[PDB]
C-alpha cells in the first residue's frame, strides 16, 4: 500500500541507497518507528508495510538526503526531507510518495491510486 | 529507449489521456513529427520509438497540458509543456521524460539509465 | 536573516495567510519554538528573527499547507511542509525558504546569501 | 508587465546571467522575436516590455538553461526551458515567470496579477 521513490535532479538518475524511515504518529503525539529501508537501484523502496498494518493515521516519511549528497561529495542544504500525511481509507488504496532531490531544493508528490 | 510519464499534482494521480507529440529537429531547423500518443491509465506513454530509429539529435516532447486541464473544467496557464533535449549515445540508453502538472506550474525531469 | 515565500501553483498567485512555525533544536534534542508568523498578500513572511537571535543551530520551518488549503475549502494530501536545515554554522547568512504548493505536491528551495 | 526570475537549485542562489528570449506568435503562425535580455545578479530580468507593447497574444519565453549550465562548465540535459502561454486576453495583467533549475530537471511557475 506504500511505495517511496527518489530521484536525483543533478544526475538525472534514481537516487540509490538512500535511507528512508517511516513513522506513525502515536496517541501521545510522538513519532513511532513504523518501517524503514534503503532505496534500490531503481530509486524505489517497496515492501515497507502491508494493508493490514497500514491503518488510517498520520505518517511521516523521512528521507536521508544529507547522507546521499555527502556520499557524492556534494554539500547539501537540508538535513533530510520529510513528508507528513494522513492515510485515509476513503481515498484510493496505494500511495506512492515520490521525491525529486537537488542540493538546495526538493519536490515531493503523492500519487494515490486504486 | 523513450518513455514519457505525466502526473497531476492537483489530484495526486497519473494524468490520463494526455496527448503527447515528439518531434526531431531536421537539418533545416524545423521540427518534424517523430512519434505521438496519449498517456495510459498509469500516466505513461510507452512504445514511442525503437533503438534503431532514436538516433542522436535534438528532440522535443510537447505535452498537451491545456486540453488536460480543460477536460477537468479547470482553466490553466500554459498552452502546452515542451521538453527539448539532445539524445546522446555516450550516456545511458533509456530516457524517461517525466512531467508533474499543476494549472499554473509544471516540473519536468529526465531519468536516464542503462 | 530568515524570510519565507510561498506560491500557489493552482491559482498562479502568492499563497496568502499561510501560517509558518519555526523551531530550533535544543540541547536536549527537542524542537523548541523559535518564531512564527503568516505570509502576507505578497506570499512573503518577513520579520521572523534578528541577526542576534538567529544563532547557529538546526532549524525547522513548518509551513502549514493543510490549514492553508482547508481555509480555502480544499482537502489536501500533506499535513504541512517541513524544511530542516543547519543555519549559520560558517557565520551569519541570509536565508530565503521558498515553497510552491499544490494540493498533492510541493517544492521547496533555499536561497542562501552572504551579507 | 513581464518579469522572469530564475533560481539555481544546485547552488541555492539566483541564476545569474541567464539569457532569455521572448517570442510572440504572428498572424502567419511563426514565432516572431519579441524581446530578450539576461538575468541580473538577483536572478531577475526586468524591462523586457511595456504595457503598450505587450498586447494580447501567445508568447513563448525561452530560458537558455543549457547556455547557463555550459557557461558554468556543466553538461546539462535540456536545451532550454520554453514557457508558452496566452497573455492579456482579458485585459492587461502582470506576469512573473519563475524557473528553478537543476542540470536534469526544471520547474516553472507563473504568478499573474491584475494591476
Amino acid at each position: 500500500p506504500l511505495m517511496v521513490k527518489v530521484l536525483d535532479a543533478v544526475r538525472g538518475s534514481p537516487a540509490i541507497n538512500v535511507a528512508v524511515h517511516v513513522f506513525r504518529k502515536a496517541a501521545d503525539d510522538t513519532w513511532e518507528p513504523f518501517a524503514s529501508g534503503k532505496t534500490s537501484e531503481s530509486g524505489e523502496l517497496h515492501g515497507l508495510t502491508t494493508e493490514e498494518e497500514f491503518v488510517e493515521g498520520i505518517y511521516k516519511v523521512e528521507i536521508d538526503t544529507k547522507s546521499y549528497w555527502k556520499a557524492l561529495g556534494i554539500s547539501p542544504f537540508h538535513e533530510h526531507a520529510e513528508v507528513v500525511f494522513t492515510a485515509n481509507d476513503s481515498g484510493p488504496r496505494r500511495y506512492t510518495i515520490a521525491a525529486l532531490l537537488s542540493p538546495y531544493s526538493y519536490s515531493t508528490t503523492a500519487v494515490v491510486t486504486n
